C-alpha cells in the first residue's frame, strides 16, 4: 500500500509513518521557483530511493548526489522498524539554483514510525495469529480462511446477547478474541488518535468488550471507541460477541475497523491516515440427524404415565445415556419438548454448544436459546444424515421442512421461520408434503436409523399398503377375527378386528390415497437425498381422514421413534393380537432386527384408556455435533 | 428421476409417463393373500426390468417367467417414446398360487407416455436448444450457464413493463424466448392438466406473455395458467420480461415452472406428477468508462451560450459522434444532463439496449428508463476503465462514488441508489471522497482518458500544488502581474493576478488542505484500481472554501472534460495570460499533447460575463458498450 506524502514548500513536515506501508514523495512543489536540481539525507532506518519516471534507486544516508527537479522524479520512503525514544527518523531534501552549489532552502520529512494490526484467528485455529494477509476476507472450505464468532445465546445467572453488559469471566469463554498489536514510541505524535469502528448496520450485530472489569465499547448505540496509546510492544486484547443469527437480509458476515486518525483543525472531521480491517463470520445454527450420537434424553409425559415411564427408562438403561424428565406446563402442548423445542449446535474453533430452538405455544450455561399453523412445529422439522446428490456432498445432511404443493393454498411453515433455515445455508432445506396429515409433520411419516456396524443409514417410510398386505394375510390364515387396541378399554366397544377394517371401503380408499401421499413423498427424499429402494423400510400404517381430507394416525405411528445408536424406542402399535403376539410388532421386528437393529415398544397410550390419532408424551434426543467443521463446507453461491 | 407408480389390488392402474423419468413399480401389494409367484407380459414400446432385491433382468414382452413374490421383488419401467393414437403400452402382472399354473389374478398397468419440456436459451447463444441439462440453473463465467431476462424498461408510443400489457411486436424482441415442447397422442388422459406458474415472490420480478393477440399470462396477480394440450409434436411459444433490476433484497435470479397435474377429487388439490423448471437472471444495469468509443454526444446549455455551443460543434465535428443539443428545462437543473441523467446498458445474448438512470431535480424504444443531497447527482457517479488488481480482474471497470468519512457525519450518496449501484454486482463499486467539496461530485476532480495507439489509459487528478509550482513559476519570471478572467467583465474590477493569488495567505492553506484531500483519493484510486504514478497526470486546479470548509472551483475545473477518444473538450480556464496565451492551457497542452491527445479548450462561462465556481452547462457521452459479455464475468460471493 503506497501513501502521498508531500514534502512542503517550504516548511517542515511530520507524518507517522505505518509500517506495512511506504511513502511516495513529491520533493518538486516544495522547492523554490527557479530552483534547478535537488539533493537529499536521510537518517540510518529510513530506505530513500529517487524514482525518475518509474525507474528507482537506493541513496545513501549522507550523499552528495543531485538530481534534475522535475515533476516525474520522486522519492519512495520505506521504514521496517518502528521508532524508540532513541529515533530520530528524517529525510532532508536541499535545493539548488543554477549557479552555485550550497542549497537555497531545504525541505525535510520528519517521522514516527509505528506498527498497528487489528489481529484476529482467520486460520481458524483458536489462536489469534500476528496479521494474518487473509483477515479481511472469509472464504468457506477447507483451504478457507477467516474468523468466527458464535452468537452469544447463552445465560449466566433473557440471553447473555440481550443487552451491553457483562458479568461472568466465564461469559467471555463463548466470545472471539481480537487483538490490537501496536509498537512504537512513548506516545503518538500531536494530532493523532487511533479508533475503533462498526457501521451502523452491524451495530446491531455485534458486541465488543474489553477487559475485574469489562467495558461494552462497541455495539448497540456505540458505533467508535477511542482506543488509549501505549508505547513500546504493547496489545490490546478484546472480546467478540454475535449478536444474531444469519437470516433473511444479514449474510452472517460483520467487520471491525481500526483507523489512525489525524486532527486537522476545529471544525474539520479527521482524517483517516491508515485503516486496518477482521471480517467475522456468525457461526450458523446447525440440527443433528437421528445418525449422531445420543447424549441425553429429553421426555416429557403426565405424572402418571407409569408404563411410559417405566419403559423408557429400561431403553435408556441399555445405552450410556442420560435421562431427563420433565411433565406437562400449562403454556405449553402435551408434546411439548418434541413440538416446541428442536436440539441445535454451534461451534467455532475455540468453543462450541448445543443450542436450543424454543417455540412455545403460547409463552442455560453452554445450553443457548432462540400466523402460525401446525406446520411450524418441529415434529414438522427434522434433517438426513450427510449425503450425497449428484456428486454435491451435504456433509451435514439437509433440513425436511413439511409443505403443501405450491398451488394448493395449503398450509406452509411461516416464511420467518423458513427464511432462518435457509439463511444457516450449510444445512440446504428441502420442503417436502406434509399437508396431507391433519397435524402436518414430516415426523408423522418418515425417519432415518443407522444400520449398525456401518456407516450407512436407512429411510424409513409409513406404508398404508405395507399394513393392508400384512392384514389380509393375517386374514385369509384364519385371523380375521384378531382384535386390535387389546387392553384399551375405551376401545373396547368398538370391537374392531381385521375383518371389520378390511371391509371398511371407505376407508381402504382413504388409505390407497394416503399412499400416494407417502409415494410423494418417497420420490422427492430419493432425488433431493440421493437414495435408492435398497435405502427404504417401510413400516405398516394406517390412517382416517377428517373433514379436510387429511390423515390422522388409527393406530400410534411407529416411524416417529426414539433412534439411541442400534436401540430404538419404537411406539407401542396395539395391532391385532396373532397367537398371543401383536402381528405389528412381529412384522417390525422382522424388517428390523435383521440389521442389527434392537426394538424396544414404548406405551405412551395406556393410561388414556384409548387412541384417537394424538399422542400425549414427547420426546426429543439431543446429539453429539458433526466430527465435520461446518467451515469446511463449501455451499452454493446464494 | 425414478417416480413411484404401484399396481393396484387388484384394479388396473392408468397413468401418464413422462420422457426423462423411470417408474419402480411394487407388483407385492396388489397380489392377493396367499399368492406366490407372479409372471409378466409388457407391450413392445414398454421396457420391463424384474428387480430382485437391487439386481435387475430385462424382461421379454411375452414370457412365461415366474419369480417369487416379495416386497424386495419389484419392477423397472422405462419407455424411450412418446405415446400415438397407435400405441397400447401396458405392463400386465399375473399372479399365481402354490398349486397350479393358471394365473389366480391379473394387476396391470396402462402407460401413456409423453415428452415435457420447458425450455429457454440457457447456453446464451440467442436460440432455444432442446432441454438443456444446466437449465434450471444459473453460473457465472465463459463456461456458466442459464437463461438471460431484459428489464423491459423501454417504450413504445410510463415504461413498457409498467403493465402487463403488450402492443407492438417490437417488444417482444426485447424479450427472452421460452418455449414448452410436447410430444404425446391426440389428448391428455382423463384427470391430467399442464400448468405453468411462479412464485408470488417472483409475480412483481416477471412478466410472461402467448402470442395479433398477445396475451399476459403470468406476472403481477397471476401466478398459474393453464395451459392448451396439444396432441403430436407441439412447441408453445412464450415471451418473458424481466420487470426490474437486482437490487438490495433481489439477487436477479426467476424461476418458471411447468407442472403435470393429476386431478384426485373434488376438494382434493392436484398431485404434482411431473414438474420441468427453468432459471432465468435479469441483466444487471451497466455503466460505459471514458474508454470506450463515443456515440453521441447530448449537450445542454442556454440557448444563447454561442462560444459554448459553436466549440462544442466544432469539436464533435472532428470525430464520428452525433450532437444532440438540449436546452433548460423548469424542473431541471442548469447541468442536468450530466447530473440527472447516467447513460449505461444493458445485454441479453439476443438483443441489448442502451438504458439510461434519470434522476430528475423536481419531477424511447431501445433506449430504456430507470432525504437527497447533492452527492445523490450523477455528477457524483463515474465509472473506471477495465482495471486487474492484485490479480482480481475487473473486467467492465469499477462504479465510483463520492463519500464522506465513516465517523465524519459528513454527506453520502443514499442508501437505496448505493444499493441498486452495489447490486449489479458486475461493476463492483468502490466509495472515493467527495464531500471535501461543496457539491461533493468526483467529477469535479479526476476523469480517466484512453492513451492514443495503445490499450492503456491515464488517471486525471485536479491538483492545487501543480497550480501553485506554475503561478510561482511564472511570478519568478516576471509575470506576477499576468491578469485572470480576461474577457468576463463581471470579474474585472478584482483584478485578479498571479501576485494577488500567491499573496493571500489564507487561500494557501485552504488549498494546501484541498491537496490531502485529492491525495487521500489519489491513494485509495490507486489501491483499488491497482494504479501506479504512472498512469497518473496531475492538471492544475484551484479552489476557494466555504462556511462549511468544502471547496468551490476558484477557475473552472479542467479534469471535468469531454473525452471523444483522442480528441479532448476541456473546460476554457481563463488563467493568466503569458505572451497573450493562457499559462493553464499551455501547460495542459504540454502534458497531455506529447501523448497524443489533442485538446480543444471550450469557454462555457464567457456568456455569464463571470465564474463563482458554478458552471451552467452539461454534457454526458453515450458510448458503445464492451465488447467484453457481462455473463462471462465471475463476481466474488455476496
Ligand atoms: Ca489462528
Ligand atoms: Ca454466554
Ligand atoms: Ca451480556
Ligand atoms: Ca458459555
Ligand atoms: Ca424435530
Ligand atoms: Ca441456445
Ligand atoms: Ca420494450
Ligand atoms: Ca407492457
Ligand atoms: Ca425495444
Ligand atoms: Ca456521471
Amino acid at each position: 500500500r503506497e501513501r502521498t506524502v508531500r514534502l512542503q514548500y517550504g516548511s517542515r513536515v511530520e507524518a507517522v509513518y505505518v509500517l506495512g506501508t511506504y511513502l511516495w514523495t513529491d520533493v518538486y512543489s516544495a522547492a523554490p521557483a527557479g530552483a534547478q536540481t535537488f539533493s537529499l539525507k536521510h537518517s540510518e532506518h529510513v530506505w530513500v530511493e529517487v524514482v525518475r519516471d518509474g525507474e528507482a534507486e537506493e541513496v545513501a544516508t549522507n550523499g552528495k548526489q543531485r538530481w534534475l527537479l522535475s515533476p516525474s522524479t520522486t522519492l519512495r520512503v520505506t521504514m521496517s522498524q518502528a521508532s524508540t525514544e532513541a529515533s530520530s527518523d528524517k529525510v532532508t531534501v536541499n535545493y539548488y539554483d543554477e549557479e552555485g552549489s550550497i542549497p537555497i532552502d531545504q525541505a525535510g520529512l520528519f517521522l514516527t514510525a509505528i506498527e498497528i494490526s487489528l489481529d484476529v484467528d482467520a486460520d481458524r485455529d483458536g489462536v489469534v495469529e500476528k496479521n494474518n494477509p487473509k483477515k479481511a476476507s472469509w472464504t468457506w472450505g477447507p483451504e478457507g480462511q477467516g474468523a468466527i464468532l458464535l452468537v452469544n445465546c447463552d445465560r449466566e445467572t433473557k440471553e447473555d446477547c440481550r443487552d451491553e453488559k457483562v458479568y461472568s469471566k466465564e461469559d467471555l469463554k463463548d466470545m472471539s478474541q481480537m487483538i490490537l498489536r501496536t509498537k512504537g514510541p512513548d506516545r503518538l505524535p500531536a494530532g493523532y488518535e487511533i479508533v475503533l469502528y462498526i457501521s451502523m448496520s452491524d451495530s446491531d450485530k455485534v458486541g465488543v468488550f474489553y477487559v475485574q472489569r469489562y467495558i461494552h465499547i462497541l455495539g448497540r448505540r456505540k458505533l467508535y471507541h477511542v482506543v488509549k496509546y501505549t508505547g513500546g510492544s504493547a496489545e490490546l486484547l478484546f472480546f467478540v460477541e454475535g449478536l444474531c443469527f444469519p437470516d433473511e437480509g444479514f449474510s452472517g458476515l460483520v467487520s471491525i475497523h481500526v483507523s489512525l486518525l489525524e486532527y486537522m483543525a476545529q471544525d474539520i472531521p479527521l482524517t483517516p491516515i491508515f485503516t486496518d480491517t477482521v471480517i467475522f463470520r456468525i457461526a450458523p445454527w446447525i440440527m443433528t440427524p437421528n445418525i449422531l450420537p445420543p447424549v441425553s434424553v429429553f421426555v416429557c409425559c403426565m405424572k402418571d404415565n407409569y408404563l411410559f415411564l417405566k419403559e423408557v427408562k429400561n431403553l435408556v438403561e441399555k445405552t450410556n445415556c442420560e435421562l431427563k424428565v420433565c411433565f406437562q406446563y400449562l403454556n405449553r402442548g402435551d408434546r411439548w419438548i418434541q413440538d416446541e423445542i428442536e436440539f441445535g449446535y454451534i461451534e467455532a474453533p475455540h468453543k462450541g454448544f448445543p443450542v436450543v430452538l424454543d417455540s412455545p405455544r403460547d409463552g442455560g450455561p453452554d445450553f443457548g436459546y432462540v400466523s402460525v399453523t401446525s406446520l411450524d412445529s418441529f415434529g414438522n422439522l427434522e434433517v438426513s444424515p450427510p449425503v450425497t446428490v449428484n456428486g454435491k456432498t451435504y456433509p451435514l445432511g439437509r433440513i425436511l421442512i413439511g409443505s403443501s404443493f405450491p398451488l394448493s393454498g395449503g398450509r406452509r411453515m411461516t416464511k420467518v421461520v423458513r427464511d432462518f433455515l435457509k439463511a444457516q445455508q450449510v444445512q440446504a432445506p428441502v420442503e417436502l408434503y406434509s399437508d396431507w396429515l391433519t397435524v402436518g409433520h414430516v415426523d408423522e411419516f418418515m425417519s432415518f436409523v443407522p444400520i449398525p456396524g456401518t456407516k450407512k443409514f436407512l429411510l424409513l417410510m409409513a406404508s398404508t399398503s405395507a399394513c393392508y398386505k400384512l392384514f389380509r394375510e393375517k386374514q385369509k390364515d384364519g385371523h380375521g377375527e384378531a382384535i386390535m387396541f387389546k387392553g384399551l378399554g375405551g376401545m373396547s366397544s368398538k370391537r374392531i378386528t381385521i375383518n371389520k377394517i378390511l371391509s371398511n371401503e371407505s376407508l381402504v380408499q382413504e388409505n390407497l390415497y394416503f399412499q400416494r401421499c407417502l409415494d410423494w413423498n418417497r420420490d422427492i427424499l430419493k432425488k433431493e437425498l440421493g437414495l435408492t429402494e435398497q435405502d427404504i423400510i417401510d413400516l405398516p400404517a394406517l390412517f382416517k381422514m377428517d373433514e379436510d381430507h387429511r390423515a390422522r394416525a388409527f393406530f400410534p405411528n411407529m416411524v416417529n421413534m426414539i433412534v439411541l445408536d442400534k436401540d430404538l424406542g419404537i411406539p407401542k402399535p396395539f395391532g391385532p393380537q396373532v397367537e398371543e403376539e401383536c402381528c405389528l410388532e412381529m412384522h417390525v421386528r422382522g424388517l428390523l432386527e435383521p440389521l442389527g437393529l434392537e426394538c424396544t415398544f414404548i406405551d405412551d397410550i395406556s393410561a388414556y384408556h384409548k387412541f384417537l390419532g394424538e399422542v400425549h408424551c414427547g420426546t426429543n434426543v439431543r446429539r453429539k455435533p458433526f466430527t465435520f467443521k461446518w467451515w469446511h463446507m463449501v455451499p452454493s453461491r446464494r
